[PDB]
């Protein structure tokens, strides 16, 4: 990916340190993709948090082209959903919407699965062509037993609003978190040992 021209399709600044951090050098152009698929479409959660990626990656890629004839080499998109007893949660619509997720998740083990869509393009005869490798990543995570009262601190904070199932394992999500179980960089928002084994599937 070194002299490609790469396109993060993703505004999540926790995404996007992490590429930065892997040193991947990339420009960030968010989704336009406000559709929300139907969950109870889709098999498995992650069969659902991929078609999400895929699809804002998608949106991104065919929006670049049309703009100015350029395809993009590599268009990245992501998507985040956490699970709990088979409902699926994604992010809080206000604080009210979040002290009902952390409740939800409260003392119990969940999923935090992310989608990724790596779309290679090309332009040939005056269309995009597109190909797209998807694959997830799926990290348990476990809530210590929460109080009315911490609960409340923590929705305060404004920690739970850009984040899946309305937490994070990384700042005052310590006090919620008790133990994760697989690729921590895949809960804060990107799979990276995953997305790099990916492109050596890739290009080797």
């Amino acid at each position: 990916l070194l002299h490609k021209r790469v396109v993060l399709a993703s505004a999540s600044p926790r995404r996007q340190e992490i590429l930065s951090n892997a040193g991947l050098r990339f420009e960030v152009v968010p989704s336009k993709f406000k559709e929300k698929l139907d969950k109870a479409s889709f098999a498995t959660p992650y069969g659902y948090a991929m078609e999400t990626a895929k699809q804002k990656a998608l949106e991104v890629a065919n929006r670049l082209y049309q703009k100015d004839l350029r395809a993009p080499d590599v268009v990245i998109g992501a998507d985040t959903i956490v699970t709990v007893g088979g409902l699926i949660l994604e992010k809080p619509v206000d604080k009210q919407d979040a002290y009902r997720m952390l409740s939800r998740l409260s003392g119990r083990e969940h999923s935090v699965f992310t989608g990724v869509a790596i779309v290679h393009c090309s332009s040939k005869d005056h269309q995009l062509d597109t190909r797209v490798s998807e694959f997830y990543e799926e990290t348990k995570v476990k809530f210590s037993e929460l109080s009315e009262e911490l609960l409340w601190e923590y929705v305060h904070s404004g920690e739970p609003m850009d984040k899946a199932g309305g937490y994070g394992i990384q700042a005052l999500g310590g006090m919620l978190v008790e133990s994760v179980h697989g690729d921590f960089l895949n809960v804060v928002g990107f799979p990276l040992n995953h997305f790099c084994k990916q492109l050596v599937k890739l290009y080797y």
